């Protein structure tokens, strides 16, 4: 695998937000996509802007205590501090006694461990969270990929009923990374399309078994993704997605994926 | 792929909920089981009987907006009156871009989206939900279907402790539909009996890893299935089913499994 | 194919609890380990010591309504009293209707139905309740296993902030056991190791397609089980086991996964 580098810094946001970015004054809510192939080493070079001490912390990717981003294994980052961060990834294959090791690949996020509380209550709340995507071999790659998360009763910590909304083509490969953080379970449902719950969210083949779905029951810190392709069987059109606990989806945790035809239209809607 | 068509009617009942029905003041809740081969199209002529604006909404099936029945999507009907909703189903098959295209094939439900709110929460509440099943060719048919719907903290919109109660006979493939409504998340579990965490609730062979399992979380519009052999290496006898979350077991959030032997009797139980 | 035969009694214990031990006198929270393997009868001769009827009811394994411990099947126990409960597995296999039977393979558990309401919501509550490993032929075993029970808010009905913790040395093959009970859901979150969400935890090879999680949603009554190589790609360290509910983490839902390297030592103890 590659070694790659990049920088990211936390930075304080309008209305009492957190973020992080890839450049100063770019920090997004969520933060940038990071994307590995199994086998990859990433070197974060992290700053943190903000007068409070903060942390990154990744699930499911291999990392020393050294980058926990915890109190307790003594790598989070004092005000205005910087610290290298290090990820690693490795691919599955059987290990010298014939059992499997599984790989890194899968859809994964990435936190603050340290603000408000040593767990990042108030980080996470703010907007200290991003995805991260593995990839194996030989993995179908998306035409876009677009994150949803589920932060408490918010959406991407937008206002309600303020979406996002994600827009496509008829035959688009989209890919969702769908997170959820905070205090309380959802559910996460998408009208007119529908994935596996696997790694990938795509069947591998006619041996799969694994249950196709449109709703999934979540809670903090779950992570999972899938493709689909924009429209298949059912067309163009404004599909929701939204939470399916009937009072969050009341207050208005909801988003479109607009679905337009190969020539802009969309079947009108509202 | 057959072209079928069936009647649906949204009327309102007694104790003010709202239910779903095949002929006129035949409405149930959960509503009437539809059952579909992947690749059949359901044309159904829906009536809505009420004085309020309700539809019908599917999981899982391929639609068009025009029948995804929501405001959004100018799919609802006016009260007293009348939509063709269509689903269309298809089998799993190699894409040109040689990936696997997931069939519709699963445990599915449909439900209103207008009653109440602007996602059915008042629909969902009253009784406006019903399941659908989509079989691949070659699934394993049973002898009986029984939907168990967690709305709020009810049991299919029963009161606290009063069922429903399921029978068969020892032997019997039995086939459970749990779908899950309103604003809580629940634990389903079945005493005596066990199933697959997959598409079928059935291990395809012993290549299949799939946990088995006897307990499910689940949450609002979730839906899964399986199938059991009724009484398999356990016995005849009444087999309790429940909500494991402790204070909604308590509040009556049970039913009984009640498996018979082939000469009719049951070992003794005390409800 | 082994009939085996145990004691089991249930008693009160200090600060109002409730558990259940292989002795009198010896009782713990959670209840002893019982490990069978597919074909296996257990025979337990439980003994209710204490004041109120209480029962032995088992998730995921064979028995009759005789065996049920509920008030239904009138086959829980008086105070004082003594019942033989009997519980069978069996091994996967094809029926005559050409279907795959399941094996009783997995992680199960046991718990009182009696104590407090019919549903054994007060027994659960004070302590009766205990994990059950069903193997089946060729399954890879540990070096150790470890019981984690979500009970209501408490890890194992200790006081907030008290573990468990548990040792293990860099490259021992540990099983943990994960159970939960009570009225809240929770997400199940381990520091630098990953399971795969299936019947073992492992997967069986590349034909697997099960997601490979480090975070789960769990409620009332579920029970998973994985196996890690403890440090895999991560070394030893201090690796921080919790509910990922954030309240739930604040309040001390949190224990340590203590990886020592094959000196003995810990990163961070110095
Ligand atoms: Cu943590
Ligand atoms: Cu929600
Ligand atoms: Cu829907
Ligand atoms: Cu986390
Ligand atoms: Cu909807
Ligand atoms: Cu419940
Ligand atoms: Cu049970
Ligand atoms: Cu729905
Ligand atoms: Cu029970
Ligand atoms: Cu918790
Ligand atoms: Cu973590
Ligand atoms: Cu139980
Ligand atoms: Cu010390």
């Amino acid at each position: 695998g590659e070694v790659r580098r990049i920088k990211l810094y936390a930075e304080r946001l309008a209305d009492g937000q957190m973020g992080y970015g890839l450049e100063k004054g770019r920090a997004t809510i969520p933060g940038p996509l990071i994307e590995l192939n199994e086998g990859d080493t990433l070197h974060i070079e992290f700053e943190n802007t903000m007068d409070v001490r903060a942390s990154l912390h990744v699930h499911g990717l291999d990392y020393e205590v050294s980058s926990d981003g915890t109190t307790l294994n003594k790598s989070d980052v004092e005000p205005g501090g910087t610290r290298t961060y290090t990820w690693r990834t490795h691919a599955p294959g059987r290990r010298s006694d014939g059992t499997w090791r599984a790989g890194s690949a899968g859809y994964w996020h990435y936190h603050d461990h340290v603000v408000g509380t040593e767990h990042g209550t108030g980080g996470i709340r703010k907007g200290l969270y991003g995805p991260v995507i593995v990839r194996r071999k030989g993995d179908v790659l998306p035409d876009a990929t677009h994150t949803i998360v589920f932060n408490d009763m918010l959406i991407n910590n937008r206002p309600a009923h303020s979406g996002p909304n994600f827009e496509a083509t008829v035959g688009d490969r989209v890919e969702f990374v769908m997170i959820t953080h905070g205090e309380y379970y959802h559910t996460f449902h998408m009208h007119g399309h529908r994935w596996a719950d696997n790694r990938t969210g795509m069947l591998t083949g006619p041996d799969d078994p694994s249950q196709v779905v449109d709703n999934k029951i979540v809670g903090p810190a779950d992570s999972f993704g899938f493709q689909v392709i924009a429209g298949e069987g059912v067309g163009a059109g404004a599909w929701m997605y939204h939470c399916h606990v009937q009072s969050h989806s009341d207050m208005g945790a909801v988003g479109l994926f607009l679905v337009k035809k190969t020539d802009g239209t969309i079947p009108g809607y509202e």
